């Protein structure tokens, strides 16, 4: 037997950082969950019980807190690139670092119409994520994402003209509920190293904001022919607005809301045009994916 | 052996309702999870296998959807009172109905600064809940609550002057992070029946909004001496603003953020005045409760 | 305003303890999650910012680890009673301690048909729980429970003869699937104090084992007329076997498995006697409770 | 813009099947959660709102229940291969089916030392999984796995001789707790099609049982030098026992149990040789992976 692939490190490292402006008194908080996995010349830890090649996972955890102390933690694309670069520069035998960051929302509170200097609310479990792969001699590959964005529209969704055969019971419809949890990933052009990531820093927050805005507006305004057709329109607009993105990937569940036939009870009308009360279905769910790139 | 207490019914009934304004084209959605448990002269179903006394839980589920079709589902205090009253009026041998409703957020989307007519976002897992107990000859008891409101302040929290003995390691502090998940319940005066609940309908949404606003403002502005002292100030203000509330109960976890001593690494200063990077603790957590009523 | 009720303490305290037999080399592990909440003369911490009455929740956490170091942690009824008694004896102004313990399974591994001296497996998320209320001058009240015991029988469950009216769609059946998650609680006679709890120590593990065995055998062997009727038979047998129990409470969800009509597809027969493939329903679920006590 | 990749289908399809032996009266239940995603000539559903290429996800769901009615559902490697093959044979424009199955435990109850004919218990959240990729002209690729197997050993784990630098605080140890949740995957040789999968049917259950037994015995008996070294010994033995496996992948969290220094309290000794009470850590956790293949 041989080791074909190996990676190890620390998962679920919770980090909070506060920035205090001495001038204004305004405080800004950042909270993330970090995972760092390393690869390199470590096979002998598996095959020969040779721990001399292991950077302890406890040390990786210490490194994350030290790196957060000495560097900006925003945008997460930059923090992840700094953290990944650290390992491949510090350790001769480590050739790849894989950094995953989940950013949690702490939104400044408005009290009496004024932004509060040091009070925050978690307005939704929506996340902003980054996956950073730092590979010796191959640069920095960054995938940015938003996830956990849960939306619903109560009309202006259709689904008709699909394949009908002896397995088909679904009725065609010209008016349904559409609800999903949005997972959207944009993959950046390969960066040569940290200097190039630093040169593009302003584009990271702006592209996240554009991806979010395009997703919400397209969902709200599209008279949707299908999840497939609406998600393609989203991906096409993101690629049009940011030339440094190579691909956009959406993964969308179709969270079903079923009509309830109440006609058995006193002829109550609750289907088609008369549908008011629906049963949200926990499972099963449609799952629709696509990856859109340049011609 | 004897049956000392018995209740049964249907839990986890998901309901969606849409309201369509024909004039404006504007649609409003409501989504809830409902539980109905009944009590009454049902002991023989347990002791003698006498199913003749059982209103099937499947029928309770049907009743919830029919009631939602024929009645307003907002405010939830009113819907729960209608649903509970139904069972004790329809079934001679049912003497109490217990209705629990969890209301899920569907917040209208703003697209290009305008409210969208039919598109919604789940802005946070915060819930608005109601517990309604309808008891034959004893009226309607309503407990209203908000839950899952997650907040953090990065300064203006203290904790000193507590009991110190041979079990104590905690250092006194004049500047810490305070973060909690707010669970707040207000208990209404007993109502004689549905006519009296209907007479107070406007107070339900207004009191929920006041409870939320008082919680957020007091949390943000109090230079907190303890969770205990801040939560009492919240409860006292709610009771002052709504005379039809008898009691206010808060249940608050103290979600700890620990300083990280980095002085072992190149004398890095990250404690006290120099604290920037903290470790959020998943467990354990402080849990602080109180119930505040009138003199 | 006045404080009507107040309790505070530490939740989610994870504890592991190992016992090492020097003779045999055999090791036994215990893992629990503990919550301790205190009550007493503490109103001024809420009303006057008087922290002098507060035993810090951090100190409660330290106390749990010290108590586990110096005492047996099994049976949990005894450990909880020791821990609760500690607070009301140590602190003059604390008059009640509320101790909740969840015990996690670590079952010794069998390797090559022999019990392993120091290797364990988590065989199911079933828990053994205790709730201990220690109240100055009122003794020790103990509720013991098992929870998370998930069972299914594929036949020998019926449900017919229930109330039928204009809300009813459910068909009567003489052969269905019955599946539940068992939550069973037995409430002990009030104990005068720790000496009396110690005098009954052997009864705690034996009664837990009897409750489990009676639940499993009755579920498996009863040709069930309803959840109501089967759960009553369980409670009646537990009360018959342990005279120091006052009440037994069961809380049982009815986890529905629905027939799937496939007759639309090539006349496939999959209902009634021909039912082979079913759709487990995640929600909604029946919820059936009862409390059984002595004549 | 262009579609670079697309797949869609139905997730979270819960299925139960019962087998009834008329001779013996013995019933056997199977419960799974199924996901089917399709790929093929479907780009126009995304780009042109052309639904004519879409096999509705609702139809995929119907197909899973019909396939379960007409075929064995065990071993899951066979069921997944039948289900995947169906789509690429039935639909000219579908060129790949991706089938994921999670099998839930329903273990026959022993009542009074005898196996019960129709009563089952969920003994742990351990799963048996299959991933089946059926690709037109490329055969059937099967990955089998077990997941959610949670184990702990209280001694006979060491970790010393790792890299020490200015980021390192971890002390070397010759005696620690080791606890993990095992995720183990074995990848079969490519199969030409369903006839070849059928020819190997007996090997699927036997290899699952061998993988489980090797994992448990190696964990229990290895005087572990590291997670890395113990997991390699597991993978090497599985590959030795089944020639039709190409690779074995383990993914193991290192679930930390920390010593608690109690020496501040009356000189209590609870570290090193005197360690009895530990604090299980929920996060962070080590994460160790490896893939082992043939020379
Ligand atoms: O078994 C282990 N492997 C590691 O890589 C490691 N790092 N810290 N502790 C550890 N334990
Ligand atoms: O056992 C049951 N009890 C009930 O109360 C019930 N109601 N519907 N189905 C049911 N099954
Ligand atoms: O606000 C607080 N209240 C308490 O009771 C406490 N105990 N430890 N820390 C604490 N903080
Ligand atoms: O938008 C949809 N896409 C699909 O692929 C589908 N299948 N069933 N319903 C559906 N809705
Ligand atoms: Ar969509
Ligand atoms: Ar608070
Ligand atoms: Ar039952
Ligand atoms: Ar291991
Ligand atoms: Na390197
Ligand atoms: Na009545
Ligand atoms: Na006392
Ligand atoms: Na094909």
């Amino acid at each position: 037997s041989a080791v074909k692939a190996a990676r190890y490190g620390k998962d679920n490292v919770r980090v909070y950082k506060v920035h205090k402006d001495e001038k204004t008194g305004v405080q800004t908080v950042y909270e993330m969950t970090v995972c760092v996995l390393l690869e390199g010349e470590i096979e002998t830890s598996y095959t020969k019980a040779d721990n001399s090649v292991i950077v302890a996972t406890d040390s990786i955890k210490n490194t994350i807190y030290i790196t957060a102390k000495q560097n900006p933690v925003t945008p997460p694309e930059l923090f992840g690139s700094i953290l990944g670069t650290h390992f491949i520069e510090k350790y001769n035998h480590i050739h790849a670092a894989h950094v995953n960051i989940v950013c949690h929302r702490w939104t400044r509170m408005d009290i009496d119409g004024k932004p509060h200097p040091h009070s925050f609310i978690r307005d939704s479990e929506e996340k902003r994520n980054v996956q950073v792969d730092v590979v010796e001699g191959k640069g920095i590959d960054i995938k940015s994402s938003l996830s956990g964005l849960t939306v619903l529209k109560s009309t202006n969704s259709q689904f008709w003209g699909f394949l009908r055969d002896e397995y088909t019971t679904l009725k065609e419809t010209w008016d349904r509920i559409l609800s999903t949890d949005v997972d959207a990933t944009w993959q950046w052009k390969n960066f040569s190293g940290l200097q190039e990531v630093r040169s593009h820093v302003p584009k990271f927050d702006a592209t996240w904001a554009t991806a979010r805005e395009v997703t919400l507006k397209t969902f709200a305004e599209d008279n949707s022919a299908s999840v497939q057709a609406t998600m393609y329109k989203m991906a096409e607009q993101i690629l049009a607005r940011q030339q440094l993105i190579e691909t956009v990937e959406y993964s969308l569940p179709n969270k079903h809301y079923f009509e309830i036939d109440l006609s058995w009870h006193k002829g109550l009308q609750n289907t088609g045009k008369n549908a008011e009360v629906f049963a949200p279905q926990s499972d099963p769910n449609g799952l629709i994916k696509c990856t859109v790139g340049r011609s």
